């Protein structure tokens, strides 16, 4: 299939997953999206240290199993997250250090993997062991202070506890090859492979924002690690601003590296995100697909063989030959758009932004004042509303994110002056458009 | 006085007010802004029919006076809202009809206005009496069915109750001069003035959104009513998306009309708005000034020395004489901007959008990574986060909405290559810019 992320990803032998929060599984809107779109699941917090071993020697898998049960019940595989980490440690562990901490770490790994033995596709055995100071050294934590060999020990312990699981090292800010952190993790994984330390994969969290922006060299980073003899996976993907282009670039980088197993986005809806303020996911608050969703799906399906109209560009309806035109090149908010013979005039030059807007005049946005059929499509000052965002489906249609309705040439008209509206998508030619 | 809205408006003998919610007067974050920025107050709900006369003949002014006193104590006048309206009527009035309802209306007016006699600057005597059906006729309500002369009666009663208060007719969707509703109200006020019906003002709610967009002819409307011999007031202003241009346009419309008494925005922070989802106010939920706030203040203070660049222009540093430049015309997210000899190149053409972004290349935005001093200012895909929105102060400084910090040429550098950072505003020449 090529209508859902999971199925689409499956076409390249890859998976596409998300992070599930057990407390949200009772929300039908949430489960409807999660069950339909993803074939891989990571427990957002339920399989972490504090959640699985609340008191020393006392393991608890109720929260984890709620996530796990839902995943397999809906045909999804599971990534275990996470066994050894400096963050979210229960209180009893935070007060530990030295050999006592080292053995507790080992005991924890054995306890959790044993419970899920043979049920987990991948395990993030160790998470965020490297520093962000910019030196590429080890993060200064209670775990690292027990000895530099703690990571190696964690992996050897894991392989023995469940030899069927892929053992991954997971971390963030290791996507840009030029960053010292990236090279530090590289050198470690390389040392591991050379000495026989058990490690099958490297997880790239991929938490992209203006602080740590995506960079095209992410592909070389993936290639480099792949070349060490380990699989790579994008494990916690989310992009501040949810740029359509950035989301597509990440998708293509993974599909460009044969060893990239798949892509997991850290959440379902922006409102579910640990950083909802960055509206970084593929679905918005009310559960509708965002422009980035379409871009990701299209990339997974191979995309197209016609370079997207970078900056400016007309939109012509295949069923009329007329171009999306703004009546007499007006810049008056509330002006309903129309169909008109194509010509080189700004009032016909539309830019599809990475945020999903169709801009004209540089600061006016294609706007819908309503969500029902017959809603007049117009121009209005750009402010980022969902009624100003659109998805350009590969089938040639342009759907409104908020409405879920398609741009429709009223009454299937085709003569100049034909007004544009929103209407239940119909493969009709009065709803298909071509970039130029 | 010109660092706050009220004080700036006062320079032209006008006021800039807000709608106060009695329940928020206990929130210091709320009152800190409210007491500082406005010199006119309207009770958001405390002076309405159901709130002042819970039972016929039994008036309750506790909540109302609470707001009234807070206002006067903090140096603000008050607009009484509202005496006769089809909405928010107590249960007992909603069932009355004909004469009994007519007398109930008259009594209500005498009761409330009697209590506040001589204390109120303006009274919205009658609210929303016209239909949106396109006919330009009266709205069908129990009040209108008491007889078409109800509006006239309400005003005559009001004049008698308190001859010292300015009596206003208040409505929405009467801003666009071409609308039937508008002409419907225009004709009524003209008639009233000709027949001597006591009416001193017309309140334009000014609730703008894609459904009923702002139109430049709003000024024409204000001037037309003004010519009739009545004052005009912007009573409940809020703009969907809070466009800087629209907010500035409305402010200038009032400044262009001698009879325009002032402007009231319907709320303090976006989170206090009856339409919070449209983030239509001047302050963010965190209390920070939005791009539109500065646009209004600048308008109230007069504006810029020269007509601001309408999209596309250089930004030259006063101290250095050099322009804001994107190194090597790079389009890579995360590229920090610099100062460089000014020249006609796209990597120096910045467009200030209505939303407050500073765009370059069309879909790239001036972006701040963090919120502290030294934070790098760079370019990043446009998505509309507050770290991508800026206020153009009249002193030449450019402030980040989210950080509240100024664009600053590092170390006061003036040479080519000087990097741009965020830093506490200092009025230094390395923090001043000219739109050229
Ligand atoms: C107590 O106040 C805040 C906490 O400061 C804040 O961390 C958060 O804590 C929640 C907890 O949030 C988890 C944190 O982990 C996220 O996933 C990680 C993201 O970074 C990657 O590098 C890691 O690999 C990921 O595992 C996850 O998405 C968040 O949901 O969840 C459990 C809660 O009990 C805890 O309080 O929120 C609290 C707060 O809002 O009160
Ligand atoms: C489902 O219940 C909802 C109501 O539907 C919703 O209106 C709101 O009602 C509150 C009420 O809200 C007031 C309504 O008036 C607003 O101001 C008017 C806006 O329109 C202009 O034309 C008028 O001139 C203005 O006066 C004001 O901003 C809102 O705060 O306040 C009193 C509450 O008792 C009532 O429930 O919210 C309820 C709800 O959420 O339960
Ligand atoms: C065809 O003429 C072109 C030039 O080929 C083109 O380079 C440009 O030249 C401008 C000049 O552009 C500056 C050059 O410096 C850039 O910043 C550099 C960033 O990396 C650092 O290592 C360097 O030291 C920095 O200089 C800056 O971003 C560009 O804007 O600016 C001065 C102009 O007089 C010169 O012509 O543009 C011309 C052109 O189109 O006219
Ligand atoms: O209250 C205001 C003060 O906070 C403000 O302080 C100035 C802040 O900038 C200082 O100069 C910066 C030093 O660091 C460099 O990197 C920057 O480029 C410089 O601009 C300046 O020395 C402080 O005085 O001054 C104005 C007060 O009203
Ligand atoms: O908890 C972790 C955060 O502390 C971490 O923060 C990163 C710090 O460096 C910045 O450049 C990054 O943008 C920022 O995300 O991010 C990962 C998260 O798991
Ligand atoms: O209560 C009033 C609302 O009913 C009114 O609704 C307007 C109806 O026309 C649409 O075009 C507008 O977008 C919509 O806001 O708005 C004013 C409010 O006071
Ligand atoms: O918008 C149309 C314009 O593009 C064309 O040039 O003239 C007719 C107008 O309606
Ligand atoms: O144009 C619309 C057409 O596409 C739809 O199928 O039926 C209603 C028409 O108005």
């Amino acid at each position: 299939a090529e209508s859902t992320l999971g199925a689409a990803a499956a076409q390249s032998g890859r998976y596409f997953g998300t992070a599930i929060a057990s407390g949200k599984l009772g929300d039908s809107a949430y489960t409807t999206i999660a069950s339909r779109e993803f074939n891989m699941v990571t427990a957002e917090n339920e399989m972490k240290i504090d959640a699985t071993e609340p008191q020393r020697g006392q393991f608890n898998f109720s929260a984890g199993d709620r996530v796990y049960n839902w995943a397999v019940q809906n045909g999804k595989q599971v990534r275990g997250h996470t066994l050894a980490w400096h963050s979210q440690q229960p209180g009893w562990m935070q007060s530990l250090s030295g050999s006592t901490l080292r053995q507790a770490m080992i005991d924890h790994i054995n306890g959790v993997m044993g419970h899920y033995k043979g049920k987990i596709a991948q395990w993030d055995v160790v998470n965020e062991a490297f520093s962000d100071d910019g030196s590429g050294g080890r993060r200064d934590s209670n775990l690292q202070r027990t000895g530099n060999d703690w990571i190696e020990v964690a992996f050897r312990t894991a392989r023995a506890a469940d030899p069927a699981a892929k053992l991954c090292y997971n971390d963030y800010n290791i996507e840009n090859w030029t960053w010292a952190k990236t090279q530090g993790v590289y050198n470690m994984v390389r040392d591991f492979k050379q000495r026989g330390v058990p490690i099958d994969c490297v997880g790239f969290q991929s938490h992209f924002n203006s602080g740590s922006p995506y960079n095209s060299n992410f592909r070389t980073t993936l290639q480099n690690f792949a070349a060490l003899g380990v699989d790579v996976a994008i494990t916690e993907l989310d992009i501040q601003g949810a740029s359509s282009s950035t989301y597509a670039a990440v998708t293509n980088d993974c599909l460009a590296v044969s060893r990239c197993l798949g892509i997991t986005v850290w959440g379902v809806r922006d409102t579910d995100s640990w950083r909802s303020g960055d509206t970084p996911l593929l679905f918005n608050g009310d559960g509708s697909k965002k422009a980035a969703y379409t871009a990701v799906l299209n990339a997974l399906n191979g995309g197209s063989s016609t370079p997207p109209p970078s900056g400016g560009g007309q939109i012509k309806g295949v069923g009329s030959g007329r171009c999306l035109d703004v009546p007499n090149a007006s810049t008056t908010d509330g002006t309903q758009v129309q169909l008109y013979d194509c010509h080189s005039a700004t009032n016909q030059q539309w830019t599809y932004t990475d945020a999903g807007e169709l801009r004209v005049y540089g600061d006016k946005c294609l706007d819908a004042a309503g969500t029902g059929n017959g809603t007049k499509v117009q121009i209005y000052s750009c402010w980022g509303g969902d009624n100003q965002k659109w998805r350009l489906n590969s089938d040639g249609s342009i759907v409104g994110v908020q409405s879920g309705l398609c741009l429709d040439a009223v009454g299937g008209g085709t003569a100049n002056g034909t007004l544009i509206q929103l209407y239940s998508c119909s493969n009709g030619s009065n709803q298909r458009w071509t970039r130029t």
